[PDB]
Order: C-alpha cells, then sequence, then structure tokens
C-alpha cells in the first residue's frame, strides 16, 4: 500500500535512491498535433546483474520520460503502479 497515495514521480525517485540507480533516456519519436504533439521516450538501466528497458509517452519530453520510468516500475513490481 506504500505505493498508493504517493506521487509516481516521488516513487521513482525513492526507488532509485534506495538502489542508487541513474537511468538513461532516449528520444524515440515525436508525433501528434502541432500544438499538442506526443513525445515517445525510452529508458534503460542496469541492476541485479540484468539490464532493464521500457518505453513510454506523454504530452511533454519530461512527462514522457516519467511515463517510461513508470513502465520500469511496473515491471519491477510486476503490476500496475497505483496512484
Amino acid at each position: 500500500n506504500g505505493l498508493a497515495m504517493k506521487t509516481p514521480v516521488s516513487i521513482l525517485q525513492e526507488l532509485l535512491s534506495r538502489r542508487g540507480i541513474t537511468p538513461g533516456y532516449e528520444l524515440v519519436q515525436i508525433e501528434g498535433a502541432i500544438h499538442e504533439p506526443t513525445f515517445r521516450f525510452r529508458v534503460s538501466f542496469k541492476d541485479k546483474d540484468t539490464p532493464f528497458t521500457a518505453m513510454g509517452a506523454g504530452r511533454s519530453k519530461k512527462e514522457a520520460k516519467h511515463a517510461a520510468a513508470r513502465a520500469l516500475i511496473d515491471k519491477l513490481i510486476g503490476a500496475q503502479l497505483p496512484e
């Protein structure tokens, strides 16, 4: 329940702080509207002697990175990260 009532971004920062991980990001594709384009980013990091990767998207470059990083969290916990 510790993942509930907690900003997903804060959860990301907490988990990365606990492990001591700095993930990297890569621009995948920008598509959508002129005034409202959608940003696709990929994120990857190494831990537990295995590589991780995930791809997300959002309304901005920063938000897209957070979405991708949240996808990592989902894989780490093996479930949909609650709000």
